[PDB]
């Protein structure tokens, strides 16, 4: 058992969950998480309903459900040249001080879509709600089985979010004669996406684990987190 | 093995598949279909090689997948007045010659968003890419265990596309104060909604049976009858 | 000056300002209204400070700004056969209890776009906060001069709002080999288009007369009318 | 009269056009421009039809129309801290190994909309099919008076696009306690925008000058060099 502050217990907020979440995973062990007063999605308790929380996970009240999490890797040329997971998702991304970044989108080998891009996002459902929501895509309930596909600022036609299989092959090509990508994780995690590489986007063998004491629908946290009005 | 036209077999065209597997779906036979010349999405065989196909009619070669379909039924107040099926989706419309439909949407039993509109869609993934993908809609890999909800040209803020869990169900109110509306199921079967009804799709419990020749990528089906441009 | 209620003064709603303004429309005096509780955008004046309003009206106190309208023609080859004007906007319409229909949308009398759909809208800037933004379209300065083309519910890569300049024509030409649709004009005026026909819209010659009480930002409108989150 | 390479003459590309029309802006000197092989949108011919061009500056066949181009200004209380212009935009942006960048966007002094976000696009319809259209912008007809106001990935309900009147005044007021934004303008031009700072975005007093040699409508560039279906 073990603490990430401002089984796994967090007291902070999403910054920290996913950061949480990274060993909680690594080390199979359930994460659990509360805010911290500052207003965060993945927390599934605020930092004033305290005692029952703690209680709850000492007079053990929760569950483990599997939320999809990605592994990612980069290889280059039939060679791995790198590895990676995130709990949200694995951000494709360019340069800052750069321009408009190709990339092929292949999904189980077929290439679904090529364009110039600030870059892509393919996030778990359990992340649906984040920065692929940020770029147009569509909630996902957290307990969805499914790769969630959202280009960043595409210079392109078409650029519809696509929802596969939580089974499929996610391929983004990165364009030799460009600029070398990035790639970030949850919000950490960066590695380096040379050009001619190719990012390639998977479910990991091992799911994190997400401890519910409120077995309650995830209507109840999008609505009110986002102030939805239901009138 | 029977045979419809513009084991289940069908020469024709989107409609016809949901005519043909239609009747197919109380007869628990699965469905497959050569498309007819103009573009059709759910044709594993087209009519260009038609004759070739007939040897999994002969043979009986081909798998079946339990595609997530829905039920629906129309209900005020515990009194459950009609159902309903879908193989693509279930879109609840509003009057023909009328105005904006209200409403108040819920999920999970929870009010998400409340307005006026055209109406609301309900969709099987397989049916994403049909009215769904028109009305604003993401793109859900066919083999989806997943539900969709798209409001149909929603005055809102907000009418975000949302991909359910299959264990859910999606109920939108009718307006009793205002108009009756209309729901359609897979476009056919049309039925009448009194003003104040409950809509309400949910998992259907007997997916429909899928007849697969030729086990390639759906990456290779959404290409070519989307024809999405990878230029 | 008279009064209308669901110099012109409407004591009424949108549509009763698009019936009050309609009449006006060609008595070419300026319109100007109160809402009537219920969320009324055009309304310059509420249904709470009402009476405060007169003044202006007795006084003749307010402003006068030639808000861009479209005239709307149906032609088959030459042959104008019917035409109508629209304050919000004109919404070419498939059959009611029909399927999607044909389309080609051409904007310069250049192709830009082909598909079957609900249909397209082509709106005055005034109305791009009415049906266009509900089907997809964004928000379009009331005070402009120009022209934004939405496509209704369209089975397309593409669909994309267009704002084109008020010095255009456009024109959506409707499939002869298929359905009769309906064109609507403020959503009211409803008029049949032959199956073939040709949607003409363009920028209308005579403006409609705008009464402006109280020299605020239209972002003070935009804001309560459709309560924007700057949460 | 002036050359840039790979009255104003371009021989290149978009990205050496906004780079040529900075000067000719500056030098009050119509722009005009020529691909040379790179398809891009910008540029009103390709190095194929050369000898015409050249010919047509000689003997004088073109025109030049008031293109909405715009200045931007940082001030830091009361205090321009810094001043812009762009024919494309002003892009607002976070740092690229940082995360969401809180913004407020003001349109004429009321604020319109605040987020965290990717940074916020304030683009001439000129430049209405890049970036803005990118991020998920209508195409504005490059005549139009407007000012194109399109957010980049705001984790937001409401970020739907929003063009003003050409004469509003736009402002991004970015959150003291956040981080030094970035503001790049046409690919170039970056400026530091600290936290407290406020943006600001306005019509230049002094358009740029577009010289049209086939004076045909936006319509057949945006469809040839876009590759619409428009079947
Ligand atoms: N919308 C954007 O422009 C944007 C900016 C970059 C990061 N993000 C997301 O933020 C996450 C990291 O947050 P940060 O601490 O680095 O701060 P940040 O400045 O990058 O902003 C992250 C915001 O998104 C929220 N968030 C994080 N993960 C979420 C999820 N799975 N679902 C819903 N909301 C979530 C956080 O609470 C915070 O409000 C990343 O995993 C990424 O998904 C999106
Ligand atoms: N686009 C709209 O606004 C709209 C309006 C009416 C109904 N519909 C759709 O019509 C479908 C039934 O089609 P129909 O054969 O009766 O003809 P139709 O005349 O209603 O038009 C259907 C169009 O959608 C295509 N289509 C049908 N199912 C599809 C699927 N699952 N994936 C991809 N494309 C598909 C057909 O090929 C055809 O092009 C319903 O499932 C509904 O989704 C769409
Ligand atoms: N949302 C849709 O899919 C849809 C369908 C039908 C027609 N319409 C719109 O209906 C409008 C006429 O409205 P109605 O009074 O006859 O009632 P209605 O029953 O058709 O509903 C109109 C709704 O739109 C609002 N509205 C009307 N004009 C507006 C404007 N210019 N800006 C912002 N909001 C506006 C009204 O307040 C009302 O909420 C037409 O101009 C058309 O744009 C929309
Ligand atoms: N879509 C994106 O993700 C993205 C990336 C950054 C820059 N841009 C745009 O690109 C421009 C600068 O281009 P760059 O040379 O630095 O290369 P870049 O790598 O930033 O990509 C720019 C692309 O947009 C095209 N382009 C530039 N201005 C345009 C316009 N006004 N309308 C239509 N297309 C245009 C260029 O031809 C090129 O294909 C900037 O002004 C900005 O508007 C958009």
């Amino acid at each position: 058992v073990l603490l990430v502050v401002h089984l796994v217990l967090v007291l902070g907020g999403d910054g920290t969950f996913l950061r949480a979440a990274e060993l909680a995973r690594n080390a199979s062990i359930p994460v659990l998480g509360v805010n911290l007063g500052r207003i965060g999605f993945l927390a599934e308790a605020e930092a004033e309903a305290i005692d029952a929380v703690l209680e709850h996970v000492v007079a053990q009240d929760y569950r483990v459900e599997d939320r999809l999490t990605l592994d990612v890797v980069v290889r280059q040329g039939g060679r791995i040249v790198n590895r990676g997971w995130a709990l949200n998702e694995v951000s494709l991304e360019k340069g800052p001080r750069l321009g408009v970044l190709g990339v092929v989108v292949e999904i189980d080998g077929r290439p679904v879509s090529a364009f110039g891009c600030d870059g892509v996002l393919v996030s778990t459902p359990t992340g649906s709600t984040a920065y692929a929501f940020s770029a147009g895509g569509p909630v996902l309930w957290p307990d969805l089985e499914a790769i969630l596909v959202v280009p960043n600022n595409a210079h392109a036609l078409f650029g519809r979010p696509m929802v596969t299989s939580p089974e499929a092959t996610i391929a983004i090509e990165i364009e030799a004669d460009g600029h070398d990508a990035l790639v970030f994780c949850d919000g950490r995690r960066e590695m380096l996406i040379p050009a001619g590489s190719r990012l390639e986007v998977t479910r990991c063998v091992t799911s994190v684990k997400w401890a519910r004491l409120d077995s309650a629908p995830f209507t109840d946290r999008l609505v009110r987190k986002f102030r939805l009005p239901v009138t």
